[PDB]
């Protein structure tokens, strides 16, 4: 349960993993995958196995400034660029591992804003989503734009004030703790599963 | 400097003060009027003498709820009947007195709120009303809606993003106490010796 995890990016293209997990962080948050992060991927490696999952914060550019939630997408252009290249380094890596991302808050925004601008192959390959606390909520009507709904779980607490268009933080906010540790991972590991086989 | 002033609420019909100052606080604070209010009471108290002016925080069902904030006009329905009230119980105690008024944060969408639902006659008495840290600067274009912008004066500090269309708390936000202390009561005092006299 540690808060910093580089797997794709001290990854190793001749021993790929089949799961990839990009992670970005609320604001203020340590490491690279905050409080949430370590919860859902601890969960992904005893459902893929150790091996079977790369698990990748996303730090660098991404200084998950308060500030900058303030911006029109809830997060900077930097922050952006910085998970795209994540994404990307995925794809070029292990261009057969399947992509799952998250996170929470400024994160969630970031995820959303991501993927908006992913090519649409790399795109594809993204099987499932989570976001907590997500900012843009109520600007996106629960939705990830150029991303399908069903491949997208909201967690946005009833009384979370920033999942209805704020950025006041109240207590339900603070609360997503068990999703991060049940239901989300749950969703990204039910995805995966459902895109891989021999079927 | 106490946080709490009921001089209109204690005040006596009969021993009129000549200027009362109606005040808002912003989400959390203390008493009735907060980090700001006492440094321009104090200051007005000087200049009017402390029998020249009656000062009045806005408490009673104003509670400075941080998550009202996120309400439409940025603060509770009940919060702007408490403060509407206190304008009329000094329009009707005191008919004479000039009118003066402020708020930080909320406080500042609070007073903004009050004074565009006021009578216009008594709206007529307030010859000066400032705001800090105004949640509503952008969403108005610093001005109080129904009131006109030469009695206006928004202390609204470059990087305090409530000002500039978020509710994100920044350093510059925390910063309004040297205009509190100076320029804030300098051009309240200013607005209402400019109202009174034979002329
Ligand atoms: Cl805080």
């Amino acid at each position: 349960g540690r808060t910093t995890r580089d797997d794709l990016i001290n990854g190793n293209s001749a021993s790929c993993a089949d799961v990839i997990f990009i992670y970005a962080r609320g604001s203020t948050e340590t490491g690279n995958l905050g409080t949430l992060g370590p919860s859902i991927a601890s969960n992904l490696e005893s459902a893929f196995g150790k091996d079977g999952v790369w698990i990748q914060g996303v730090g660098g550019a991404y200084r998950a400034t308060l500030g900058d939630n303030a911006l029109p997408r809830g997060t900077s252009s930097a922050a952006i660029r910085e998970m795209l290249g994540l994404f990307q380094q995925a794809n070029t890596k292990c261009p057969d591992a399947t992509l799952i991302a998250g996170g929470y808050s400024q994160g969630a925004a970031l995820a959303a804003a991501s993927i908006e601008d992913l090519d649409s192959a790399i795109r594809d390959k993204i099987a499932g989503t989570v976001l907590f606390g997500y900012t843009k909520n109520l600007q996106n009507r629960g939705r990830i734009p150029n991303y399908p709904a069903d491949r997208t779980k909201v967690f946005c607490k009833t009384g979370d004030l920033v999942c209805t268009g704020s950025l006041i933080v109240a207590a339900p906010h603070l609360a997503y703790g068990p999703d991060a540790r049940g239901p989300a991972p749950e969703f990204l590991i039910e995805k995966v599963r459902a895109v891989r086989g021999s079927a």
